Formats: C-alpha cells, sequence, structure tokens
C-alpha cells in the first residue's frame, strides 16, 4: 500500500536525535498539476512516521531543521502514478520534465554527503529520500594565562559552564598558543567561564565572562561581571580570528604580609 518516508542523517557524523525531531519539522505538499504551481494539500511528517500515497504531484521539504543544524529550504519534487511508478521533477526553484527515479536518482548535496530519492518496499512502492543536515556554524574559545610580567602562567584553572552538559575546566599552558576548551561553542547557546582556581599564589578573579552565540553562529555577547566590550578589560583580552574567541588573563602575584 503504496507510502513515503524520510531518514534524517548528518554530515557532522554528529548523531544527535536526544532534540532533533524537536524544533524539526517536514512539510509534504500535495500538488494538483505536474506544473506545481499551485498545492491542494499540505501537512507535516516525521522521521519514524510513514504515509500511504495515492497517485499524485508531490514535494518533501524541511520547513525546521534540528536546533544547530541550517535548513535546506530544498522543496524536491516526485510523482507516483497510477501504474506504481515513481519519478523525479527537481526543485521549485527549477522544475524538471520528470525522470523515472529506477533504485535511486542522487540528489542536490550539502556538503561531502549528498541526498537521494531511493526506492524500497517488496513491490517497489516506497520512496525515502534521506536529508542530510549541514552542521550549524561553531565558535572555538582559547585563553592565554599571563602574570604580571607578561610571562606566561600554568595550573590556572579556567572553567567553561555551559547552559547544560557537563561543565568543563581546562588548566591554562604557560603557552604563546594557550589552551582552548574541549567544548567547542554552540550558536544559540549561552555560557560563563570563570578562572576555576588561581594558579596557586597569584590573586584569584572573582569576575565571571558571560558568552551568548547568536542563532547565526558567528556572535559576541560576552558581560563579564556586570557589563560588556568592544574586543583588556579587568585583565580579560578577547581576540576574534573568525571562528575563535581567544582570551588573555593577567593575574596578580598575592599580596605579602610581613
Amino acid at each position: 500500500q503504496y507510502g513515503f518516508q524520510f531518514q534524517k542523517k548528518t554530515t557532522d557524523g554528529t548523531d544527535l536525535s536526544a532534540d532533533q525531531l524537536k524544533a524539526m519539522q517536514f512539510n509534504l505538499t500535495q500538488y494538483s498539476d505536474n506544473s506545481f504551481q499551485q498545492a491542494s494539500k499540505t501537512n507535516a511528517i516525521t522521521s519514524t512516521d510513514l504515509q500511504a500515497l495515492a497517485p499524485g504531484y508531490y514535494g518533501i521539504q524541511e520547513a525546521a531543521a534540528p536546533t544547530g543544524y541550517q535548513l535546506d529550504g530544498t522543496t524536491y519534487l516526485f510523482q507516483l502514478t497510477s501504474d506504481g511508478q515513481w519519478q523525479y521533477h527537481g526543485t521549485k526553484d527549477n522544475v524538471t520534465s520528470g525522470s523515472v527515479i529506477n533504485g535511486q536518482q542522487t540528489l542536490n548535496p550539502v556538503g561531502d554527503k549528498s541526498d537521494d530519492f531511493t526506492v524500497t518496499g517488496d513491490h517497489q512502492q516506497i520512496l525515502t529520500l534521506t536529508k542530510y543536515d549541514e552542521p550549524k556554524p561553531s565558535m572555538t574559545l582559547r585563553v592565554i594565562k599571563q602574570d604580571n610580567q607578561s610571562q606566561y602562567l600554568a595550573g590556572a584553572a579556567f572553567t567553561l559552564q555551559p547552559s547544560a552538559g557537563e561543565a568543563e575546566t581546562i588548566t591554562s599552558s604557560a603557552t604563546s598558543e594557550g589552551q582552548a576548551f574541549a567544548t567547542k561553542l554552540v550558536a544559540d547557546g549561552t555560557y560563563t567561564m570563570s578562572e576555576t582556581k588561581a594558579p596557586d599564589g597569584y590573586q584569584s578573579n572573582p569576575a565571571k565572562i558571560a558568552i551568548q552565540v547568536a542563532t547565526t553562529g558567528k556572535e559576541a555577547t560576552v558581560t563579564i561581571d556586570g557589563e560588556a566590550l568592544k574586543p583588556s578589560k579587568n585583565g580579560y583580552t578577547l581576540a576574534i580570528d573568525g571562528s575563535t574567541i581567544t582570551l588573555q588573563a593577567i593575574n596578580q602575584p598575592l599580596a605579602i604580609l610581613p
């Protein structure tokens, strides 16, 4: 009994299923003519969902990809026929003549991975289109531990406290390189950086770094203690070389009493 389906896939290789169907949305339209100019019925359909189709003209599109991968607004067109053959007519960009889908027609690709309508089923009466999602733009946060004397310092913890998931503590290297955290910085995610511990005999820095990522995935929303700055306030320095916000921290030799 003729039906349709879509498995969702990640180029990152990232198996995100926790909050994938979270905001993931897929619209199937049932177009009236092969022209696809006019849409008679339309309705949502999910990863786990198989939906009977009478013969007709039809588009499949994503209107909401899961949080942290950008939408491919592309509507892929196809057709089921009175006989039982599945064809393929392209995108509402450029509407193809309609080529019978025998086994598979490769589709528009996102990165290395490429989408394809693939015809399973005993009587080959089941179209499944795999939609690859491209992992959304990401940030990298790197830290450089620096004393009063411009001398690199190590054993200086700096904790990355995210909104959710494991909080991460790097220990600073005494390197011009420094240290970047094990946890890349999500778009539309919110985080706190604080000196986890003073490096032994230097003064603690109590003030907390706030970093908020825009839905864009390059965003500069950061307000340590009370306020925010243009990229050294509070001995905290920020440097942006695109993908990476880097922080350089000057410690204070603990004030000593006779």
